């Protein structure tokens, strides 16, 4: 199956949770074409997915990052049924809208149809040992879901 991954990456945490993903997708008989939000991706790309993963650092008051503002307006567009998807992202709980960034996209995704397959994967900072082996498993899980 054909998938891509958008991330949006500041300081590098989430960047380093999409690669490890996408790395881990990688070894299965499977596609992934992984995109960084700065590079302005416009979101009708995400029908011609099977599966889509997003992740997103959280911003601000409790926010999607800047960057993503565009690509989410434009999702009220695109039809996503049928399709798999996921969601991930660096996360800070000095803050207490902690992640929300992941359950905003989440949200988005079911509004247009999309089967979310996976519960939001939430990592501090930057990951540790076991949170790169969490990024493992939400990669071998989504994986599962595809036919
Ligand atoms: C101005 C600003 C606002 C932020 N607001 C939140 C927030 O509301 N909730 C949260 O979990 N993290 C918040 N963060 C923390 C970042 O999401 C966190 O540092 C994350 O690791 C950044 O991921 P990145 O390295 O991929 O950019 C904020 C950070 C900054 C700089
Ligand atoms: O393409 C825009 C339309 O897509 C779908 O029909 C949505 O359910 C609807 O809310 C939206 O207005």
């Amino acid at each position: 199956s054909k998938l891509v991954m958008i991330f949006a990456s500041m300081s590098g945490n989430t960047e380093e949770m999409a690669d490890h993903i996408a790395g881990v997708i990688r070894e299965t008989e499977n596609e992934i074409e992984v995109i960084d939000i700065m590079d302005s991706p416009e979101a009708s790309i995400l029908e011609q997915y099977d599966g889509i993963i997003l992740g997103a650092y959280t911003w601000g008051d409790g926010d999607l990052p800047d960057d993503f503002l565009d690509f989410y307006d434009a999702m009220d567009s695109i039809d996503l049924t049928g399709k798999k998807a996921a969601v991930f992202g660096s996360c800070d709980s000095a803050y207490p809208k902690y992640g929300v960034a992941v359950d905003i996209l989440i949200e988005k995704l079911q509004e247009r149809g999309a089967a979310v397959v996976l519960e939001g994967l939430k990592v501090e900072l930057t990951p540790e040992d076991e949170d790169v082996e969490k990024c493992l498993q939400f990669g071998a899980e989504f994986v599962k879901h595809l036919s």
